């Protein structure tokens, strides 16, 4: 039977104590001890501690047990530890846009799905390109993938695999390296939605005739990236697949990883 | 033999024209239209304008060649345009934190590198894991793993492939998400320097004992990972190469993928 202090639970298997009423040091150390070893049990990842001024007598002993300062404001210090075997990170700043691009194949005529800007720069240079768009935080590569392509053309399509991936930084005035994820995915139709947005164009090109257009063959980069989705649509190429697991918590976690092997 | 304006370069391939003096701007126009081709042909990315509030006669003409609004200040405007055919992605705001965990092998004795904490909650729970830290701001993965592994062990190690990687939601608090990939690199060395720093201790131990480690057979996801570095250490596991290729700047990116194919 343990002393477990009342804390809020967060969507993300944290638990904020909010601390209100006095209370003794060693009595709060028994306390945070047992709950710490509860909340590890039960798979919780950052646990954080708001003392107000007028409870100053446990900042020590939260100390004690592996806690940090997070922030304070006259009132109050909120303190943090990572009590979980995954990594802590907790201090790091984002430091990357995550991005993915959209291998579509219509397995009947080996085509891809590709489209090309109605505006500014590339019209009317008559560049055809696979969708890409952006992963927003709190999504997935996997679904954030399929996101844009149906956004952009109406298709709605399964992740399968990511093909390659590569950093890059894309400009000056922004202190931030891009990532970004070549994947396939297996359309549910064909039928492309005519005009989705004014920005796209959108129709099924031939595989050699993606490959063999001029832009694309204007560096080693380029055709690198064009001749590993030549491969996959010969079924050539293996690439990295998800497998969900479970957490501590109960939560699923998708890694990605050579499926077959793993 | 073409008008081209003065622009200064910078590291990334962008181009930042800072324009001074009055021009008409269908000189203008002529000589952007003629620029642009050159810069495109020359492998630039992310092209800048910079036009003082004098010169408000030319915003028209840079929009009609592509260029949208960056910034302004009440003296200047700032523009901006992709040239290049890699994603757009000037807009977009950095979501992730990106780290690497390091699975570095003594193949003559089937043993790893592991860390243990010092301090705080995970002293002295007998945690022993494969050192792992983020990757900072332009920084590779395969370079940032490797700095994490020497700075914690003093061990130099050679990046050879990703094994796995997922994204998870870290805590309430920092809306972004982590990224995490699971890397494997070959030691030149074995002798570990004797606390490198007072956060943590380290030593080889062999991968059955990692494996068996209760904390690693706590939930599905942490044997999932364990078991991807096991069978690696059996050489039964094929991860994601590194392949540099050249873009058209001259420059060097390195393309994560299956390497045997592609």
């Amino acid at each position: 039977q343990i002393p477990l202090l009342e804390g809020e639970t967060d969507n993300y298997d944290g638990v904020t104590v909010t601390m209100v009423e006095p209370m003794d040091s060693e009595v709060f150390t028994e306390s945070l001890r047992a709950s710490l070893s509860h909340w590890r049990e039960e798979g919780k990842k950052g646990i954080w501690i708001k003392l107000p001024l007028g409870l100053a007598n446990l900042v020590e002993a939260a100390v004690s047990e592996g806690f940090r300062y997070h922030h304070a404001e006259p009132e109050y210090l909120m303190l943090v530890s990572w009590i979980s075997e995954t990594p802590d990170t907790i201090p790091a700043n984002a430091s990357h846009v995550v991005g993915a691009g959209a291998l579509v194949i219509n397995k009947n005529t080996k085509e891809v799905l590709v489209v090309q800007e109605r505006s500014g720069f590339f019209k009317d240079k008559n560049v055809w390109k696979l969708p890409t768009g952006v992963i927003n935080e709190g999504e997935d590569i996997w679904t954030g993938v399929a996101r844009e392509v149906e956004e952009e053309t109406g298709i709605i399509a399964d992740f399968v695999e990511v093909l390659a991936f590569r950093q890059s930084h894309k400009a000056i005035l922004k202190k931030k390296t891009d990532m970004f994820f070549l994947c396939v995915l297996s359309p549910r139709s064909y039928d492309i939605t005519e005009q989705k947005s004014e920005i796209l164009q959108a129709k099924w090109m031939p595989i050699q005739e993606y490959v063999d257009q001029p832009w694309n063959k204007k560096n080693e980069m380029f055709k690198f990236m064009a001749n590993i989705c030549q491969k996959k649509c010969e079924e050539e190429y293996l690439g990295f697949a998800i497998v969900p697991t479970t957490t501590s918590s109960g939560k699923e976690s998708f890694i990605y990883c050579n499926a077959d092997h793993a």
